[PDB]
């Protein structure tokens, strides 16, 4: 039922890569597809891009690609523009289980006049649409990969992990997932709690949906999902439903998970982080017990994963 993967030798090395290529000599990257992920009532689109490296630039699960789009520093003539990292979407074995690619997870940053809706193309974000512009053979420059923060330890392959994503934050969550489920590693064989919640606008702007509700049917002992559609639904107090609101609904149950040993992970939107922690903060507190010292401890155990933007 688990997929072969090749090379088993990307198992070998100790200690995750890092900034193997750098900006100043990018490598020159292929292509492969460009698809979205998304339907017609999604906000936007998000699209899912598949880039063949050839082995040239492996990566661990959690670990980030800078990619450079063409043109000059609009802010520095006569200097190639800034670095955009994504969150690598996939397992070190990639999407075509053979070690050679690499996927992303992007959504496109329109701009849209506040009063006329008039959309500004000039105003477009450059690297974000040069991604799901791309087409198979097209060339990209790629840096990386960076991030140590996102990987996933391994140390106890029956611990417990909770993610917690909105929109393209769901990327490594993607790859954490295929090796947890998905892929036959003989050295990473998962039977913890992997609880996946996900924040997206509506049924429409859903990512990878389908590869996460069958890991709820083969694996309903190890995995949970739970989703926050927040056009769609409203939280108990009537405001749209977000992913602390879905947290608050298993409060309980996550705090003593993280008593418990529980890593707990969030990727995406840094606006997300405020309510997460008030939504925190009253269950510590209700308690008897200070958030302020068990976030401490959290991070002092290592539990405790942040890589919003
Ligand atoms: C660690 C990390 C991981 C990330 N992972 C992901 C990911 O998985 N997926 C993903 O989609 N993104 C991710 N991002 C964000 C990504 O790096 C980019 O910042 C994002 O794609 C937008 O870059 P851009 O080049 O498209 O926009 P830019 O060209 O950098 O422009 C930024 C914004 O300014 C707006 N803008 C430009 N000109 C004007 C103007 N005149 N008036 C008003 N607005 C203007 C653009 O529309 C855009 O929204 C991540 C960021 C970090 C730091
Ligand atoms: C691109 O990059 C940016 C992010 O795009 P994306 O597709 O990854 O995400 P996104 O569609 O902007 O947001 C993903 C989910 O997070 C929700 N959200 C907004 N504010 C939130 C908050 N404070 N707390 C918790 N959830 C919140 C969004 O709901 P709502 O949009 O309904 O508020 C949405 O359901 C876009 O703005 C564009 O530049
Ligand atoms: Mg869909």
């Amino acid at each position: 039922s688990k997929v072969s993967v090749a090379p088993l030798h990307l198992e070998s090395a100790k200690e995750p890569p890092l900034n193997t290529y750098k900006p100043k000599e990018p490598f020159t990257a292929t292509i492969v597809s460009v698809e979205s992920l998304v339907g017609p009532k999604a906000p936007g689109e998000t699209c899912h891009i598949v880039i063949d490296h050839g082995g040239n630039v492996p990566y661990w699960e959690g670990q980030s690609y800078g990619v450079i789009p063409p043109g000059e520093n609009p802010k520095k003539p006569g200097a190639p523009q800034n670095v955009r990292l994504y969150s690598i979407a996939s397992t070190r074995y990639g999407d075509n289980f053979d070690g050679r690619t690499g996927s992303l997870c992007v959504r496109r940053a329109v701009y849209y006049d506040p009063e006329t809706g008039k959309e500004d193309p000039s105003k477009n974000g450059v690297c974000s649409n040069f991604l799901c512009n791309s087409k198979p053979g097209d060339k990209i420059q790629l840096t990386g990969p960076s991030g140590k923060i996102m990987l996933l330890p391994e140390e106890d392959p029956n611990a417990t992990h909770i993610m917690i994503a909105t929109g393209t934050g769901v990327a490594p969550f993607r790859g954490y997932l295929r090796r947890m489920f998905m892929e036959d590693v003989p050295n990473y064989r998962f039977g913890g709690l992997a609880w996946l919640f996900l924040g997206v606008a509506n049924s429409d702007s859903l990512l990878y949906d389908e590869e996460f509700t069958s890991y709820l049917k083969q694996y309903p002992d190890n995995f949970r999902y739970d989703k926050a559609l927040s056009r769609e639904q409203k939280n108990r107090s009537g405001g749209k439903m977000y992913v602390q609101d879905k947290i608050e609904e298993y409060s309980d149950e996550i705090f003593k998970l993280l008593d418990g040993g529980a890593h707990i992970y969030f990727c995406g939107l840094k606006g997300m982080m405020p309510g997460i922690q008030d939504t925190l903060k009253k269950v510590a507190e209700r308690r008897g017990e200070s958030w302020d010292q068990k976030l401490a401890q959290l991070k002092k155990n290592k539990q405790w994963h942040v890589e919003v933007f």
